[PDB]
């Protein structure tokens, strides 16, 4: 439950919260109203959790993308500044916080990821992703690495994934098609494939997270990192001589970071809505208010026209804006939340080798355990496909095995005719099917199918497919019966 004569604010711990607290101190001096600034972990998830019982902060700071979901659920107060105030901020920043015709937050700043590079290691940073492996080998021989960035959050890997064609939700005449997701298409696969072979080639580590990449760059251990304007303060402190530049191209195309508008929403259960509007409108969104936050941790390109114009000469801000121009604004639709957890899981699963990129992105796109046909009929001379597939909770072992057995009709015993094991198909030269079996399976899609060519009358019998995918060293089986005809 929310008290009542004061303001509690949540903001991410990577942003200028001490600078925000100082604006809080000034508000408190003028008004006598206490302003507490907190930075809870995963506050983007904590907010809806507690705001559903009417709990949480009076005001929450996050990128605009999460606010559609908050608004849909009725967690945010409608924002109603007059036209005079609105005119103080860029119109596009207001569009980012409009949901279902209503303004539901105040925009603060435009963030995009950039390439950051150590000028003493790399006076001339690569223009291209494809250069990076060769660069890394050079730098490795000198006890350094080429690149480290946060691999745990899809925000950071998305620019590469989207570069050659990936998208979240298709944008089509004024609206997002929630049914048309582009995390599976050929472009997205190429981008994530490039990323996982950086890892498989030891140019990056699948475990690398935000703290590890920041520490490595700031200690001069790696030549480049990918991060937003909040990060620049920490590198200034370290003294590393850095530049901030355009992200490398991939297959000749710009990297495409998702652009965020840092925004401040007012809790619908806040008894302090007029005080919150006063703070944000009269204290935060002023040159001095934004300056105080910005000098703590850089904001990016601020929403407030006067101060954006003041800051716009900074070439690090120019680079941020150039990267944003090449990327695209995040949708603010409530589905964004599902999108992010889907791609997060796909990246981690692909980066660790639990899935191939195809498998991984299929699942993201979407977010009797053995199957054979019952009975197949063939003509003499024809070929028949003997489908076999399975479903499992396990990743695909490789060590995965498939075995086909055959039992002639009226016959006694089932004999092996085909075996897939340790990555290779073996036929059997014993076979009455020798030179007539064809492997058409693919263990990566949990498929063990074969084709029998040039059917004969005496091929009549029952085939059994047996699959082991080790965890899972217990054989699951299914049977298919073949009848061969002159015709029918
Ligand atoms: O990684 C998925 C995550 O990415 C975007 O979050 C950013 C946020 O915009 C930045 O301000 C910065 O703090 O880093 C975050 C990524 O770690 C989305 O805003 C967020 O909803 C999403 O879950």
């Amino acid at each position: 439950k929310i008290e009542e004569g004061k303001l509690v604010i949540w903001i991410n711990g990577d942003k200028g919260y001490n600078g925000l607290a100082e604006v809080g101190k000034k508000f408190e001096k003028d008004t006598g109203i206490k302003v507490t600034v907190e930075h809870p972990d995963k506050l983007e998830e904590k907010f809806p959790q507690v705001a559903a019982t009417g709990d949480g902060p009076d005001i929450i700071f996050w990128a605009h993308d999460r606010f559609g979901g908050y608004a849909q659920s009725g967690l945010l107060a409608e924002i109603t500044p007059d036209k005079a105030f609105q005119d103080k901020l860029y119109p596009f920043t207001w569009d980012a916080v409009r949901y279902n015709g209503k303004l539901i937050a105040y925009p603060i700043a435009v963030e995009a990821l950039s390439l950051i590079y150590n000028k003493d290691l790399l006076p001339n940073p690569p223009k291209t992703w494809e250069e990076i492996p060769a660069l890394d080998k050079e730098l490795k021989a000198k006890g350094k690495s080429a690149l480290m960035f946060n691999l745990q959050e899809p925000y950071f890997t998305w620019p590469l994934i989207a570069a050659d064609g990936g998208y979240a939700f298709k944008y089509e005449n004024g609206k997002y098609d929630i049914k048309d997701v582009g995390v599976d298409n050929a472009g997205a696969k190429a981008g994530l494939t490039f990323l996982v072979d950086l890892i498989k080639n030891k140019h990056m580590n699948a475990d690398t997270d935000y703290s590890i990449a920041e520490a490595a760059f700031n200690k001069g251990e790696t030549a480049m990192t990918i991060n937003g304007p909040w990060a620049w303060s920490n590198i200034d402190t370290s003294k590393v001589n850095y530049g901030v530049t355009v992200l490398p191209t991939f297959k000749g195309q710009p990297s495409k970071p998702f652009v965020g508008v840092l925004s401040a929403g007012i809790n619908a259960a806040s008894p302090n809505k007029e005080l919150a509007k006063e703070f944000l409108e009269n204290y935060l969104l002023t040159d001095e208010g934004l300056e105080a936050v910005n000098k703590d941790k850089p904001l990016g390109a601020v929403a407030l026209k006067s101060y954006e114009e003041e800051l716009a000469k900074d070439p690090r801000i120019a680079a941020t804006m150039e990267n944003a121009q090449k990327g695209e604004i995040m949708p603010n639709i409530p589905q964004m939340s599902a999108f992010w957890y889907a791609v997060r899981t796909a990246v981690i699963n692909a980066a660790s080798g639990r899935q191939t990129v195809d498998e991984a992105l299929k699942d993201a796109q979407t977010n009797i355990v053995v199957y054979t046909d019952r009975e197949v009929h063939g003509a003499v001379g024809s070929q028949v496909t003997l489908h076999c597939s399975f479903w499992s909770s396990e990743w695909v072992s490789d060590d995965i095995s498939f075995t086909w057995r055959y039992q002639p009709e009226g016959g006694r015993d089932a004999i092996s005719i085909f075996h897939y094991a340790k990555g290779q198909p073996y036929i059997d030269e014993v076979g009455t099917f020798k030179e007539r079996i064809q492997w058409v399976g693919d263990p990566r899609w949990k498929d063990g199918s074969i084709v029998i060519h040039n059917l004969d009358y005496s091929d009549n019998g029952t085939f059994t497919c047996d699959v082991k995918n080790p965890p899972d060293i217990v054989g699951k089986t299914s049977q298919v019966t073949l009848y061969v005809f002159e015709k029918v």
